[PDB]
């Protein structure tokens, strides 16, 4: 028993971590086969990120001006592309360590593990979720650009997000391995508005079934309510509405705990109306919202 | 910016681990050198564990009893020895994976990172601190036994928990890797009381730098406190005396922010006797007690 928030083990991405340097500006890239990735910013100059021209900025670089370092080993370039707003360097060599991988673009709600890494080296690794405004609330300090974000299918590392920028708020954004950016953000020093967030409900009465199952479980009730009810209550806390689909995922975690999905909708709702009254659940003191029903099934059955 | 719970790369830990199997109970065992660690307990039976007789259980068993499995390959075990509670099984070959590592005890308060692992495999990670009464909040189910924990200096991983038991209680605990329990737990199936808990004071006052340093500041006030003053309302809640150490290892992150001690500990006193009035800290509605001085310093510069 117990419950944590957990990333996945971070070894399989360490081992493709590289340092890209380009000019005066180093940052981290992601060395798959013979391909790094990292993002375009690298090509940048402190006058040039208020609004970077970064076809032209390109177009004043060859591939011996991006220098591309794996731990102490140099790697060649011998070919270089912009996709979006990522770069795709292609190196001489395949990356001995690259394990099975996909690129995948994430839904928002959905959680990741980023290895916060700088100059190309780990730092650390924490469990993040996709706001459903496409940023991130990480963790994240000058050189982490290029870091990654990752879950783990058993041998298969599905990458999900490249860290590119902090917005003056102090949140995150970043792109696909495409170099898509989540949410409507450009890759420019410029105020940029993050849209309403809102509360990941599927994720709340995940982490309310994961309590109950170890052993936390003064906020059930007697009650229950309808998802028209339940929603009248999220809409006015900036909760997600919660729809069928979100009660069908929640279909594992109320067969196991005997808990219909409406009846713990009905704690969350009372949960919402009257506060913690000073308790805590799992050792928060607050609605924990980064837990999917697939991590809190995930942890609660040791899936490795 | 950005403050999150980050635990260390496990990558050099992944690389070690491996399955032991001992009759009909498999657990986790770290591979370093030509040495397997693994708790003792591998070798019981259901009736054993109400209060085994480890010396004569371990006599009734064999080199070849002890099946380590290493991912797909099987090691060859020539020795085995019980040191304390753990059992050290000398094997024909060196893992070549062995990062640089000593084996350290640490201190009630300092926080480590733990693998968690199943079969030999790893699930997850997630960053921990040995409370004062030295068990630890884990997330460990049936077969996470043997998993470690650890903290990485550069190269070198301190190897300083290793998992035993979870109490009835549901909180873990657990040896140093000479298999020394922390604590006054002993590894047998029975009610064990942990002490008396206290909050981390110092490691609350590292975090409440770490949200100055980050543009959470609500909490901070026009008050100043004394070593003596603060105690008395640290008593009152529980929190652990404040010692002119942990003053003078918060030094770095007065420094760096321009904020007394003193005067941080006066914020931590309002908080303590008012509470957060529904308002939150680095993401928290309860004072952080997780982040050691050196780990916020260690985030807040992005030592890899
Ligand atoms: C506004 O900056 C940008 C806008 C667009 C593109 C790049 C920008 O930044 C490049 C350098 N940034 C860093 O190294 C970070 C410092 C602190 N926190 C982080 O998450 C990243
Ligand atoms: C009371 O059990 C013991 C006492 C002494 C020694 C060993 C004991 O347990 C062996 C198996 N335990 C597990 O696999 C766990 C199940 C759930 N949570 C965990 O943290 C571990």
């Amino acid at each position: 028993s117990g419950f944590r928030k957990m990333a996945f083990p971070s070894g399989k991405v360490e081992g493709c971590m590289v340092q890209v340097t380009c000019g005066t500006t180093t940052l981290n890239g992601l060395w798959l086969d013979d391909v790094v990735y990292c993002p375009r910013h690298v090509i940048c100059t402190s006058e040039d990120m208020l609004n970077p021209n970064y076809e032209d900025l390109l177009i004043r670089k060859s591939n011996h001006n991006f220098l591309v370092q794996a731990g102490n080993v140099q790697l060649r370039v011998i070919g270089h592309s912009m996709q979006n707003c990522v770069l795709k360097l292609k190196v001489d060599t395949a990356n001995p360590k690259t394990p099975k991988y996909k690129f995948v673009r994430i839904q928002p709600g959905q959680t990741f593990s980023v290895l916060a890494c700088y100059n190309g080296s780990p730092s650390g690794v924490y469990q993040c979720a996709m706001r459903p405004n496409f940023t991130i609330k990480g963790s994240f300090l000058n050189g982490s650009c290029g870091s990654v974000g990752f879950n783990i299918d058993y041998d298969c590392v599905s990458f999900c997000y490249m860290h590119h920028m902090e917005l003056p708020t102090g949140v995150h954004a970043g792109t696909d391995l495409e170099g898509n950016f989540y949410g409507p953000f450009v890759d420019r020093q410029t105020a940029q508005a993050a849209g309403t967030d809102t509360t990941i409900t599927v994720n709340v009465l995940a982490w309310l079934y994961a309590a109950v199952i170890n052993g936390d479980r003064w906020f059930l009730n007697r009650f229950t309510t309808t998802l028209n009810d339940f929603n009248l209550v999220a809409m006015k806390y900036n909760y997600e509405p919660l729809t069928q689909d979100h009660v069908d995922i929640l279909g594992p975690l109320s067969a196991q705990t005997g808990i219909a999905v409406l009846d713990m909708c009905a704690s969350l709702k009372e949960l919402l109306q009257n506060g913690m009254n000073g308790r805590t659940i799992l050792g928060s003191a607050l609605l924990e919202d980064e837990f999917t029903p697939f991590d809190v099934v995930r942890q609660c059955s040791g899936v490795t």
